[PDB]
């Protein structure tokens, strides 16, 4: 029943589109009568709030600008991997357990300054080799990784595979690097699989520079699933939870990989502990502990071995949940996130038309108008149902 799924995502996928298109013209109508006559202002999910209209301007423009991260997510085929977490929680190392293979650095002491995305060299003409995107190419990060062409010399630099320890500290020249491998059956990779295109993202480690932090938080919002690697010495940190919260506001599910756990001595404790700061800070994730929290100890340093058959059943049955969410339930991987803000942003503005109307005559009209306008799509939304 294969095709059913397809079926499902295309169908959920149009529902979606639209609803973000009415949501996004809910923003506007929100924009222009703040701007005429401010709005007058239980938790806000998404909008954090003459101080309040300036502020309340910036909060819009940060929606539309998130709903049109969404909306590029939607339309894209492809399923983009966000590994992160904390400084030396072994990020990179699980990336390199993913492809099973040492690709890339992996070190005690800090190491990976640069967004390193690793795609299939399809994309690259079947070329083996690493594209940086120079830092002086464009006002800020984002704006050259967005105007990044292979088509273009212009945007990149040319590097081997094996240069990579030596780019990835280079945060001041680079702002990102394309890496492109070559796979191994089919049925094992990760990579190339023959169903969705997948790239992985290894992430700066949060807990760095202020800098460093805003790019992290930034880069979430631009990606489809996210694999929160955890320090099982200290669980989920501020700089971690910081982190999560604000990416909560839009991904109900999300993996953690808790590394480093053979070296706790109090385990069962530990294990306690963690699985608490889950069920508090992703409430979903904890009803599919089963499915999204992983145990790995993979590592290359302490005793090629990401080629080694070794068993690993603690990895083998992350890889396995990574699998059947990313490929067989694009619904849920893919669309969720979209269905959950959305939600989430028209809460939001049905609070803001409640306490408006009642208590001049221009504002009572347009926000009951606003009101019913925005409950009609909020029920919309709860209508698309991922879970098939
Ligand atoms: N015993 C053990 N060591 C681990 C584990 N995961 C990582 N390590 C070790 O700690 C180091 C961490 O590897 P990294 O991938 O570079 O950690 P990181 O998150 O990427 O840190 P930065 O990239 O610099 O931000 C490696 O040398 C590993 O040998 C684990 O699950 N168990
Ligand atoms: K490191
Ligand atoms: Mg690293």
């Amino acid at each position: 029943s294969s095709q059913l799924s397809q079926w499902n995502y295309n169908n959920n996928r149009v529902l979606l589109k639209r609803s973000i298109l009415k949501t996004q013209a809910f923003m506007d109508q929100l924009q222009e009568e703040n701007n005429i006559r401010p709005i007058f202002i239980e938790k806000l999910h998404v909008l954090q709030l003459k101080a309040l209209s300036k502020l309340f301007h910036s909060q819009i423009v940060s929606v539309t600008n998130h709903l049109n991260a969404l909306k590029k997510r939607v339309d894209d085929v492809s399923s983009k991997v966000f590994i992160t977490g904390d400084v030396n929680t072994g990020k990179s190392a699980l990336c390199n357990s993913l492809l099973k293979q040492r690709l890339l650095p992996e070190d005690q002491l800090p190491c990976t300054n640069v967004f390193s995305e690793i795609l299939e060299a399809r994309e690259n003409d079947g070329i083996e080799e690493v594209h940086a995107i120079p830092l002086n190419i464009a006002p800020t990060l984002k704006e050259a990784i967005d105007m990044y062409s292979i088509q273009n010399p212009k945007t990149y630099e040319i590097h081997t595979l094996k240069e990579l320890p030596d780019l990835v500290p280079q945060n001041g020249k680079y702002a990102l690097l394309k890496i492109y491998i070559k796979d191994r059956p089919a049925s094992t990779s990760l990579l190339r699989n023959g169903t969705v295109d997948i790239s992985l993202i290894d992430s700066p480690g949060l807990n760095m520079d202020s800098l460093q932090t805003a790019e992290v938080m930034s880069r979430q919002e631009e990606i489809d699933l996210v694999i929160f690697v955890v320090n099982a010495e200290n669980q989920l940190t501020l700089s971690a939870k910081e982190f999560i919260s604000l990416a909560s506001r839009e991904k109900k599910l999300m993996f953690f990989v808790v590394k480093k756990f053979d070296k706790i001595r109090d385990k069962q404790r530990c294990k306690e502990l963690i699985l608490k700061q889950i069920r508090d800070l992703s409430p979903e994730t904890y009803k599919r502990a089963a499915d999204f929290v992983h145990f790995v100890s993979k590592n290359g340093d302490e005793l090629d071995p990401y080629s080694s058959s070794d068993p690993d059943p603690d990895f083998d049955s992350l890889e396995d949940s990574l699998r059947n969410f990313v490929l067989k339930k694009r619904s849920l991987s893919k669309l969720l996130p979209a269905k959950t803000y959305l939600s989430k942003l028209l809460s939001d503005i049905i609070m803001i038309s409640k306490s408006n109307m009642k208590m001049n005559l221009l504002s009572i009209k347009f926000f009951q108008s606003l009101y019913e306008g925005t409950v009609a799509q909020k029920l919309m939304v709860e209508e698309i149902n991922l879970d098939i």
